[PDB]
């Protein structure tokens, strides 16, 4: 299963698809070059560095050694890209997981893009903070803090497609079989997939909860089990549908602040939005408080099991759903 994961990093066609993201690489270029004084002379760990561009922008500022720790065979290609641009001198592509290779050296700087759905799929996180065994006392992490945003949704007609799918199922005599009594486990398995997508922001119905990992502070052992309680003040009547989700990430270098958005409100970018539908829609009127928790727990797939629980205080209706984020439903 994590061959299949490097596998996929293996392709040029993929990171053409992260490359092509112009928010995505520009505002990493942004965050690198106009904090130079982080990384003027320093040494550089960039963690999954894929074709190294990054490391090329680390290069661009001034550092003068940069480890570029990568497990797909795409580093076979990433050093075919450090040679032709004459960087042999200041760019070591380091072969395999940075669990498992070693450093000459600690660094000043922890460099990766370690963000999947919902920030938190690929569990290359995990990665990351590991990482923090080579960073020298005060050194920095950039990306630096992660803001999950977690709110509530209104849409009927992505509720609805799940039954028109599973409905297929239930047919007394498809090509004379009775398929019927298949309707619920189909019903239940299009419920546990996100659905990834981007969406008008006028879905949503109350102000977005905030949920922050600190990289500089938080351990690998943090991110394997993730609960996100939440208390919605509803600003909108309707049914509520689920939960919609999205990231921020923050690099905060010692000349400013750069701030990466995935918001509804921003640009798109490969990332889109992801929601988890409840089981049962939940009506609340503006004024409602919508509580529950949000838990997150990693599994064996390189993702995470998604268990969340939710209530309408006044009403004292509840509604839940288990997700599992390795299986989304890619809707865009
Ligand atoms: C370097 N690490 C970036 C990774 O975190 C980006 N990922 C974003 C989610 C979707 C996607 C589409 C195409 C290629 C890769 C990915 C994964």
């Amino acid at each position: 299963s994590a061959v299949q994961y490097f596998q996929f990093y293996g392709y040029l066609s993929q990171q053409q698809n992260m490359m092509q993201d112009y928010v995505r690489t520009g505002t990493y270029q942004r965050a690198i070059l106009q904090n130079h004084t982080d990384f003027k002379d320093k040494i550089v760990l960039d963690v999954g560095c894929g074709s190294g561009i990054l490391s090329f922008f680390a290069a661009q500022a001034g550092a003068r050694k940069i480890y570029a720790v990568e497990a797909s065979t795409m580093a076979q290609h990433a050093e075919v890209l450090v040679k032709s641009n004459n960087l042999t001198d200041r760019i070591v592509v380091i072969p395999g997981k940075v669990e498992e290779v070693s450093l000459p050296e600690q660094v000043d700087i922890i460099i990766s893009e370690p963000m999947g759905y919902m920030l938190f799929n690929e569990r290359m996180l995990e990665s990351y903070l590991h990482a923090k065994k080579y960073l020298k006392p005060s050194g920095n992490m950039f990306p630096t803090i992660g803001d999950v945003h977690l709110a509530p949704f209104t849409d009927e007609q992505l509720y609805m497609e799940q039954f028109t799918k599973a409905n297929f199922w239930y047919q007394p005599s498809f090509h004379g079989v009775d398929l019927s009594a298949l309707r619920g486990a189909a019903v239940d398995e299009y419920f546990r997939q996100p659905v990834v997508d981007t969406f008008d922001i006028r879905i949503l119905m109350a102000k977005s909860v905030k949920y922050t990992v600190n990289f500089l502070e938080a351990k690998e052992g943090d991110l394997h089990r993730i609960e996100i309680p939440f208390k919605f003040h509803m600003l909108h009547s309707g049914l509520v549908h689920g939960l919609a989700f999205w990231f921020d990430v923050a690099f905060i270098g010692s000349i400013m602040t750069v701030w990466l958005s995935t918001a509804p409100t921003e640009p798109l970018t490969h990332w889109y939005q992801v929601r988890c539908l409840f089981q049962s829609p939940l009506f609340a009127k503006a004024g409602d408080t919508l509580s529950g928790t949000c838990l997150l727990i990693a599994n064996k797939r390189q993702s995470y099991d998604i268990s969340i629980v939710a209530q309408v205080d006044q009403t004292g209706s509840k509604s839940s759903n288990l997700l599992d984020l390795k299986n989304p439903f890619f809707r865009y």
